[PDB]
């Protein structure tokens, strides 16, 4: 009993309009760097007719470095190899050999340097939506306004936050979000009433709930509160299509004691998995710290790695070309939830059919 893609499914989740845009489910897969949703994620989430996006963060390591100019000791030099306009570009060409044109995010983190140069990029190189948290993004339009069809996304955690972007983006831009995804730093069952409830005031801007929502029953919850989708990133952090293959062997064992909170040079917390260059700095060998891709401006060409104890950019791009030994891995609270790794056609399925 296999469902596949020549069979109907019936649904009762209604399609999803942002901007000029429509998905067929109100799903987000929540973008994820380094490597983790490139071409055969996004792409084949946007084949079933969630939101596939794409992470523009580290695009320089694809493929092993198929798509940067200058290398330094196995990682791409500076901000303009380390998000690498050429690989973000065969990056969403191949998604779009999976998908058509189907709608496909790309992710942007708003503490990268050259934040500007890769929204620009991200939309010459396709993209429907742009989605940017880790920071307050008050100027996304100044870098879209060559492309107008852009939907733009703000990853919010307050309903103060939806009010001042609004505020800003009228006054300046003519222009308002298409959408926000809230976030906890609390809880989502009442930050989610709050942020809509504010979105009001400015024309019911469609509200995207985001973190530990695993399935239908959650995303029930979710709309029932006045959330129009969600956004979903472990479960499809458990999927085959992932393109950092690793995951597929780390999950399945992953046990919630080895789920931790941590420092970052980004000036952020992450949510961590206790192995790789995490159990290498506690057994004192970590990897040398020389900053050369220079991912994020907080850190200062190394001043806050070196501090924390680990350069974030080398340590994700480790784990995308394999390296479970100084590897850096990220899960949601969620991770430990995953025993089997599915396909994502299974996963959709589960989460909209009824
Ligand atoms: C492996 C991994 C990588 C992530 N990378 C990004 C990223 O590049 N940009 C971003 O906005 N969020 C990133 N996040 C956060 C997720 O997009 C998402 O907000 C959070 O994990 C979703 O909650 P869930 O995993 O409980 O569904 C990442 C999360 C994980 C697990
Ligand atoms: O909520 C959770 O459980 C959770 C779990 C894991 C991650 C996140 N958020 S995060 O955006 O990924 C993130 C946070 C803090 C520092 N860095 C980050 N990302 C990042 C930075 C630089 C580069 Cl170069 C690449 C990337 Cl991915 C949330
Ligand atoms: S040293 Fe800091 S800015 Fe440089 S690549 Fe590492 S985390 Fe990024």
């Amino acid at each position: 009993e296999h469902h596949h893609h020549h069979h109907h499914m019936v649904s009762t989740l209604k399609p999803l309009k942002i901007g000029k845009h429509t998905i067929k489910f109100p799903i987000f897969q929540g973008g994820m760097g380094v490597g983790i949703s490139w071409d055969e994620l996004a792409g084949n989430v946007a084949k079933e007719g969630a939101l596939g996006v794409i992470s523009a963060v580290g695009t320089g390591y694809y493929k092993n470095m198929r798509f940067v100019e200058r290398i330094v000791a196995k990682k791409p030099f500076e901000a303009l190899n380390f998000y690498s306009k050429k690989a973000l570009n065969e990056i969403f060409a191949n998604a779009r050999k999976i998908c058509g044109n189907n709608p496909l995010g790309a992710n942007i983190l708003y503490a990268i340097n050259d934040y500007g140069r890769v929204l620009r990029d991200s939309c010459e190189a396709g993209a429907n939506i742009i989605i940017t948290g880790a920071g307050l993004p008050t100027n996304m339009p100044e870098f879209a306004k060559d492309f107008s069809d852009v939907a733009l996304i703000p990853i919010i955690s307050s309903a103060k936050a939806l009010k001042i972007l609004c505020k800003r983006w009228s006054d300046r831009y003519k222009r308002i979000p298409d959408a926000f995804i809230v976030e906890g730093p609390f809880r989502l069952e009442n930050l989610v009433p709050k942020v809509v409830e504010a979105s009001k005031e400015w024309g019911n801007i469609p509200i995207i709930a985001a973190g530990g929502i695993w399935d239908r029953k959650d995303i029930d919850t979710m709309l029932s509160l006045g959330a129009s989708g969600v956004q979903m990133a472990t479960r499809f952090l458990g999927t085959k299509e992932c393109d950092a293959k690793v995951y597929a062997d780390l999950l399945p064992t992953l046990k919630k004691e080895d789920i931790l909170l941590i420092k970052s040079p980004v000036g952020y917390p992450a949510r961590a998995i206790n192995t790789g260059v995490i159990k290498r700095i506690e057994e004192g060998n970590a990897p040398k710290i020389a900053c050369v891709s220079n991912c994020v401006a907080p850190c200062n060409r190394g001043e806050e790695a070196k501090k924390v104890g680990y350069c974030i950019a080398d340590g994700l791009g480790r784990s995308y070309l394999g390296n479970r030994e100084e590897g850096l891995y990220f899960t949601g609270a969620n991770g430990y939830r995953v025993d089997k790794i599915i396909s994502v056609h299974e996963l959709i399925k589960e989460l909209t059919e009824g």
